[PDB]
């Protein structure tokens, strides 16, 4: 399909930049494999709604 992968930027923490791009902490911690907020800025992670 298609797959936004962003490097954080300012919003370093993960409920910052969830709510900041308009997507829930649950999902875009699926495609990551994440646990908590272990985030920052640099740091490449998947973002990618739709389906």
């Amino acid at each position: 399909g298609t797959n936004t992968y962003y490097t954080v930027k300012s919003g370093d923490t993960l409920n910052k930049i969830a709510a900041q791009y308009g997507v829930s902490v649950a999902n875009l911690r699926s495609w990551n494999g994440i646990s908590g907020d272990l985030i920052f800025v640099g740091q490449k992670l998947i973002v990618k709604k739709g389906s």
